[PDB]
């Protein structure tokens, strides 16, 4: 297919590019949903108060830790969908007349050289025989 172009900050995309992304975002969600889920439900837990004191604060250490790492990544994907510009990429001989114009100034001049210089390089190629 196409397209997909983020250099960290924005990011540039196409039809095939864009809906590739918001697959991966929206699976990205899912993922957000379930560590949210199991987050909410081992914090419930260390609530209720099963034993061992130094034990739940050691929990609530890794959870507090979870829940902050969670809210990174979480808004670093928000970010992502943010600075999501679609792009659309249109051909050399579909382009307005003033770029038409303006490389084929470029390419005749080119194509002339070449010619030019083949000419160049069978009369070296002569003389030298």
């Amino acid at each position: 297919d196409k397209i997909i172009v983020m250099g960290g900050k924005n990011a540039l995309v196409d039809d095939a590019g864009f809906k590739m992304l918001m697959q991966y975002e929206k699976h990205n969600l899912s993922n957000l949903q379930k560590a949210y889920d199991l987050n909410l439900r081992d914090v419930a837990d260390l609530e209720r108060g099963f034993l061992e004191k130094p034990k739940q604060v050691e929990m609530g250490k890794k959870l507090e830790k979870k829940v902050k790492y969670f809210n990174e990544e979480a808004e670093r994907h928000l970010e992502t969908l943010d600075g999501m510009n679609i792009i659309t990429e249109t051909t050399p001989e579909n382009q307005a007349k003033r770029n038409r114009e303006k490389r084929k100034t470029l390419v005749n001049g080119i194509q002339t050289l070449l010619n030019q210089n083949d000419a160049l390089l069978r009369r070296l190629q002569e003389y030298q025989s």
